[PDB]
């Protein structure tokens, strides 16, 4: 088992780490159609999404995806500093696999 | 894949962007039969709803409608500024498809 | 399609608007069998309930009842002002059908 | 239907009211198997539990047991004053049946 | 039934109590497949996880695992002081069984 987000991320293909050390600038949520988009941005211009549970996700996934959307909403509202994101780089915007919060 | 609410909104039919840049003025919630719904207003007089699911949309669409009502409630309670709403034009009050929050 | 709580409340036969324009004074919650309910009061002495979900309710009605209890708890704890309640008056305490929150 | 926690308490055998008028001093929860429970204390030393779900509980109580643990956690974190607890006294720690919050 | 977290911890093999008396320093969560977990750290360096759900868990723990992750996220965001953790010491990071918050 990995002990931090950087190690976790490296277990996967098509992932990298972004280091933000900043609060979320904007939060966007859609209920429309299949994609039900959740989009976060940072003041540096970085943009990320959370993808809906879909054909590419195994069943344990479903709850973790909902949780991650919950986390991003509360993080945004509380102005909590995001340390790092682990993202899939083969989607645009890059899709969030994990988040760390510190400071 | 869109990267912001304006581009997301343009993919949908008979929608439009309202730019509020304001916190929500009032929040209304009903549990009464077949009117299980939520209405928000803004100080400029604008009124919007989260539509009742019906029995016709699918399970993930259900979850997203619940999440949107959760978002509106917490936005209202925290006085979070709503940047834009993407809404369908064919209902009165207009039904919300998406929301962005930013300062 | 109603646009505010007063017009929603008017759709029904046994309902009435109460105008509080005040924070909730007390919040009570029970897990005891057949009394899985919430009760709120205001400083003017008014008492209202969220009804026990029985076998008469369908899922979406049970979901909206759970949402209403969630709303009332966080309204209590944030000292949010309650504008109006739509209640069924054929129950003691009167049972909540809808809530509106505004300053 | 009862209009307050005292009257609700009295509908059940093996219960009593404790009047705290104080915030929760500590909050404990467990995911360990067969000990999926919460425990709260007050500054005067008094200990109370939310029981592990079991054969004593009817199905309607399962959502309410979860809701109670959610209420105790957020009451704790917000330092909300607990007015009264209705507890079963045939268990140690005494088992929460209902809570009221007021100033 | 145990009266406090220390006594609860003593009922299980491969556990120990850590007394932190400190806020959470960092919070990490993942949605990545087979790593649907959370990781927290303290300023003293200690690392803990909420395990991926697995064949070690019984059905009654599934809700409590989700709850614990909720707990840890909101504790972190509110800077709540963690008093003690009860953890399984046969895993790295050590796996959370129970948490107490006080002071
Ligand atoms: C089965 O035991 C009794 C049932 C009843 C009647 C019905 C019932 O529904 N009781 C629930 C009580 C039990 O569940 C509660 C949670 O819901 C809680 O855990 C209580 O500690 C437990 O006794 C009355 C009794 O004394 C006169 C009983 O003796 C202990
Ligand atoms: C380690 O295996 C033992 C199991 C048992 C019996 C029950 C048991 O361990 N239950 C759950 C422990 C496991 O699940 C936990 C989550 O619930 C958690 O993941 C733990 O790390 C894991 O060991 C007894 C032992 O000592 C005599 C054991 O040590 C060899």
């Amino acid at each position: 088992t990995p002990q931090n987000i950087t190690d976790l991320c490296a277990e996967y293909h098509n992932t990298q780490i972004y280091t933000l050390n900043d609060k979320i600038f904007s939060y966007t949520e859609s209920l429309a159609g299949k994609r039900e988009m959740a989009i976060i941005t940072f003041k540096n211009g970085a943009i990320f999404q959370v993808e809906v549970p879909g054909s590419q996700h195994i069943d344990s996934q479903k709850k973790a995806i909902e949780r991650m959307k919950d986390t991003l909403r509360i993080a945004y509202l509380t102005e909590a500093k995001v340390e790092k994101l682990c993202v899939w780089n083969n989607k645009t915007p890059h899709a969030i696999a994990a988040i760390s919060m510190a400071n």
